[PDB]
């Protein structure tokens, strides 16, 4: 038969200690029916003290785990034993500290013990569903960024089972997938609710026994929550062998078939799932080779001579770094060159690096202000082999450590290399510019020698020719680092490859490095000179004096404090700089666009997406913008949406809007210091048919207003090429907030489906923006680099960037790709209309 598993069902699956284990389905939940050992299978210790390795995995993150053991579940001796089929003496102990004698209290010694699953048959293991569950993480874990999700709180400690679950879902967590697991607090309380006093365990004698739970004490580094004989959830040090094991699995109901039994306590459902197909169960990671080979091509490479100051141990004394062109739309001189490098990527895992870079890069290019410049970035991935992965703790190429604050820092001290943080500017950068870059600037100085006048001066050229240095770490850890002191040569960011926020963190850190933007969450008064120094942060309360006064009232720009009472002020509560979920704010888009325009010579104007809003007069004057609370910001956003007649709200227009003023508004920045720009704005009510709407007397309902945008004199002072810092500049230079207000006539003829239509025209009549722009379709373009015969050029991994629909890409193709010479381009100067359009640059050899 195929059973139906109810709460209280008893199954007899597997054998431990030569007795089949009676499991009971305590709860039914989303993953499946939950089977819990009826009696504590054995009396063992969650995790022994640190014996073998203290520099890798859980025992590394706190040194008190030498004394007591580790409350990390993924590494635990319990997870390793419960989920092992291994023969005796061969259980992989994931943390690397086995449950050896003298590290588990008392007799202990469950190293040399066969895995729990070893005596089981393969079919019985198949019947346990491989489930991905949240496991709360302790402070050593959540300060080294070992967290799969957003949630910020420590679990509150309540001993009663009723109150034990408090804060669980809001608590720090990471997701672990396994067949056999010890119950967490939520699941123990579920067992309680469904099955009364069954949450108190009983051993073979029948005396009540404490049993371990996988929930750690989030405030503590070693302690583990456990269920005692009385029934109190409590904390025990994990090294002790007094406490019991009550393993639980999730039945895979569909394949499961019970050959015998009714599921009663006396007569359990005896069953397994034969036809279910699985690779042999191994929670253990596959073992890669000691000496890898490159997954990727080495045909195009840069070779670095790193002396003692850069590699004191000597493992990177002459690295060969393969180079991959993810994007080379134009020449390096004309474009912004981004160099991404790899941390904790072994030779065999370099393909992953390339794909990761592509992933992250493309996701970053979905964000504006980058999207406007997507085709202007030259993107290069440098394959920097690491002897070990980041999580293995072996020597990594860049020596990245994570400090106590979750900050990822290249450590000069770790291998005793004083100048490791200077590797990008002094070692990697000069070689890239000499070899890969079209400028081919020969290296004037020896990084290994000592410069004569300023130890930081000669390397200043690197940052001109390379816009950004990025480091991607082969980690699911969540951390971000931005290092932006050009005087001392530091222009680089460190970000993770597979964190839940990997692409968001990448975009954020890129915003520091290239755009120059600061963290909007940071708390602290900005004094006068520092206040001039910050592009996106101000401590000026008065709306009339604030830097972004012109942009106030545009889209979601209301000036608000980042945190309560704080003297630090931001243009929008929702920006990527404060919260990585949210997109870049208008001040950031403007300032980053201006910075990138300094880097590339084509752009002449910035037109923010115009918005048509009804003109109540709310938020129309500087006084209205005085309140600086976050609540007031959200009230402004509500009023804006209730007024908005543009974009997605283009259909909010109605027959009643006669006698009502409507306001078209944009912010326009003139990127040209030399010549001022006259831009015409046209706003007419549009019938669904498409003809301009009329009043009763037939006069068209349309408004025209010509705004002249001034020159950008302070251009030289705002992030010029060749600039160490933004010491002072004027926000308002070259910036005009253009507002056209139209009184819809009181006698106007309005029908259903009429919508406001606006063209922002230049002098020649080219339409810079229109009512379709905000909603306009973005179509993916893939750039490919091929030989004449159609064979793929090696060391090129073309990315995908989004261009607006109907965009005709007109970018002079780069004369040379590596030593290859450009013969033709396919797909340029043609409307891009399909997602997945491919532009193929053909080079010859
Ligand atoms: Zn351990
Ligand atoms: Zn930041
Ligand atoms: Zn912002």
């Amino acid at each position: 038969s195929k059973p139906d598993i109810k709460v209280g069902d008893y199954v007899k699956m597997g054998v431990y200690n030569n007795a089949s284990i009676l499991w009971r389905c305590v709860s039914i939940d989303n993953n499946g029916p939950l089977m819990l050992a009826d009696k504590i299978v054995d009396t063992l210790a969650y995790d022994a003290k640190t014996n073998d390795n203290s520099n890798s995995k859980s025992h590394s993150r706190s040194y008190k785990r030498d004394d007591y053991g580790s409350n990390y579940w993924k590494d635990s001796n319990m997870r390793s034993w419960l989920n092992s089929t291994a023969a005796e003496g061969k259980v992989d102990w994931l943390c690397g500290n086995p449950p050896k004698d003298g590290y588990v209290s008392g007799v202990g010694a469950y190293n040399e013990k066969a895995g729990f699953l070893n005596a089981f048959s393969k079919s019985e293991i198949a019947a346990m569903k491989t489930v991905t569950q949240r496991s709360l993480v302790s402070h050593p874990e959540y300060n080294k960024g070992i967290v799969d999700g957003d949630a910020n709180s420590d679990l509150l400690y309540y001993t009663d089972i009723s109150e034990a679950v408090a804060n669980y879902d809001s608590s720090y967590f990471e997701t672990t997938t396994e067949k056999v697991f010890l119950l967490d607090v939520k699941q123990a309380n579920a067992v309680w609710k469904n099955l009364k006093g069954y949450y108190v365990a009983y051993n073979n004698d029948g005396m009540a026994w404490p049993y371990w739970l996988r929930t750690p004490v989030t405030d503590c580094n070693h302690d583990m929550r456990y269920i005692s004989s009385s029934g109190q959830v409590g904390r025990y040090a994990p090294w002790y062998s007094d406490l019991g094991v009550r393993p639980a699995f999730y039945l895979d109901s569909e394949y499961f078939v019970t050959t015998s039994g009714s599921g009663s306590q006396s007569s359990p459902y005896i069953g397994s799932a034969p036809n279910k197909q699985e690779d042999d169960y191994t929670i253990s990671e596959p073992a890669e080779d000691a000496n890898p080979d490159w997954n990727v091509s080495t045909e195009q490479s840069i070779q670095l001579t790193l002396g003692p100051w850069y590699s004191n141990d000597g493992k990177y004394s002459n690295p060969t770094i393969p180079v991959y062109t993810i994007q080379k739309t134009r020449s390096d001189t004309e474009n912004m060159v981004v160099v991404v490098c790899g941390e904790g990527y072994t030779k065999s895992q370099q393909g992953k690096f390339i794909n990761d870079v592509k992933r992250l890069w493309q996701d970053a290019m979905k964000y504006e202000p980058y999207r406007s410049y997507a085709d202007r970035f030259n993107v290069y991935a440098l394959c920097t082999a690491s002897e070990s992965t980041f999580d293995n703790g072996g020597s990594t190429f860049f020596d990245v450590i994570v400090d106590k604050y979750n900050s990822p820092v290249i450590s000069n001290n770790l291998h005793g290399s004083q100048w490791k943080n200077h590797i990008f500017e002094r070692c990697i950068g000069p070689e890239f510019i000499e070899k890969i870059h079209d400028a081919h600037i020969k290296k004037k100085c020896d990084p290994n020698t000592i410069p004569s006048g300023s130890e930081y001066e000669p390397y200043y050229y690197v940052h001109d020719y390379i816009a950004q240095f990025a480091m991607v770490v082969n980690t699911k850890s969540d951390f971000g680092g931005a290092y932006n002191n050009r005087e001392y040569g530091f222009h680089y960011f460190i970000s993770p490859s597979d964190s839940y926020r990997a692409s968001k963190t990448f975009a954020h850190a890129f915003g520091h490095g290239l755009l120059g933007l600061g963290d909007e969450y940071s708390n602290g008064y900005l004094l006068d000179d520092k206040e001039l120094k910050s592009l996106n942060l101000s401590s000026v309360e008065d709306p009339e004096k604030i830097k972004w006064r012109q942009l106030l009232g545009f889209r979601n720009t209301y000036t608000c404090r980042n945190a309560y009472g704080s003297k630090m002020l931001v243009s929008s509560y929702e920006c990527i700089m404060r919260d990585t979920n949210y997109q870049f704010c208008e001040v950031c888009r403007l300032q980053g666009f201006k910075r990138m325009s300094q880097l590339v010579k084509d752009v002449d104007l910035y037109v923010a997406t115009p918005e048509v809003k009804e003109y109540t007069g709310a938020y129309s004057k500087p006084s209205d913008f005085t309140d600086l609370e976050t609540s007031s910001y959200y009230n402004y956003t509500y009023n804006r949406n209730d007024r908005l007649l543009s974009g997605n709200s283009k259909s909010r227009f109605n027959t009643n809007m006669n006698g009502k003023k409507i306001e078209l508004r944009t912010v326009i920045q003139n990127i040209s210091d030399k010549n001022a720009r006259q831009l015409k704005f046209k706003m007419w009510i549009k019938h669904s048919d498409g003809s301009v709407a009329t009043d009763s007397s037939g006069n068209p309902l349309q408004t025209v207003q010509t705004f002249d945008i001034p020159v950008w004199n302070d251009k030289a002072n705002f992030w010029p090429l060749g600039a160490l810092d933004h010491i002072k500049s004027d926000f308002n230079s070259g910036l005009k907030s253009c507002s056209l207000i139209y009184q819809i006539p009181s006698d106007a003829q309005l029908k259903s489906g009429d919508t406001v239509a606006f063209q922002v025209l230049d002098e020649n009549g080219n339409v810079l923006a229109d009512d379709n722009t905000e909603t306009q379709r973005y179509t993916t373009v893939s750039i490919q680099y091929k030989f004449e015969d159609g064979s793929e050029i090696p060391n090129t991994a073309g990315g995908t960037f989004t261009v607006p629909y109907g965009t005709k890409l007109d970018l002079t193709p780069a004369k040379t790709l590596y030593d290859y010479e450009f013969i033709k381009v396919d797909g340029l100067n043609k409307p891009i209309v399909s997602d997945g359009t491919v532009v193929t640059y053909y080079y010859k050899n």
